[PDB]
């Protein structure tokens, strides 16, 4: 996980790190991160963890 650090634009475009707190997932390219909060199953899971959150109010 280290990489080989260069970041040189001549060519290749820019690649932040990103991450998903929905999914628990990490990217290191720019068509990575875009293709996963995107994807079916970033859909699936946002949907999961949200019926998780909303429905566990079992108490008050
Ligand atoms: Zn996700």
């Amino acid at each position: 996980s280290t990489k080989v650090e260069a970041l040189h634009q001549n060519r290749e475009m820019i690649d932040p790190d990103k991450f998903c707190s929905l999914c628990h997932a990490t990217f290191n390219d720019p068509v990575m991160a875009q293709q996963h909060y995107v994807g079916k199953k970033h859909r699936k899971q946002e949907t999961k963890l949200k019926l998780m959150a909303r429905y566990g109010r079992l108490a008050d």
